[PDB]
């Protein structure tokens, strides 16, 4: 699955204890095309997230560079 | 449940059929307070719906006719 992912944010930083574990869970929206990662009800990441229709090897060759 | 709605935003009118039925699918995203209505996997209605806290009855006080 090639994936595209627009305006991703990232609302807070989950901070992983030394014992135990943290869930994540994430709810898609297919129509909106929009995702929504959540901790303990409390909103971590949002953006956009689909498959990518048409891959173009154009994109990954490397850009001019800086210097 | 006294309920708030804001942004509320449509993109297409469903016709209801002569004879049949049409299902429309409705998501929650409780922790980013926002709701997606779709139609046969299309986008129909979105914006943001969340329970209201502290319901007031000022708020529907009639407001004061200019004429």
């Amino acid at each position: 699955l090639p994936v595209v992912f627009e305006d991703v944010v990232l609302h807070q930083a989950t901070i992983l204890p030394k014992t135990g574990t943290v869930s994540l869970e994430v709810r898609l929206l297919e129509a909106s095309r929009a995702f929504e990662v959540s901790e303990n009800g409390n909103l971590v990441v949002s953006g956009k997230v689909y498959q990518w229709d048409d891959p173009d090897p154009r994109l990954f060759d490397h850009p001019e560079s800086p210097t």
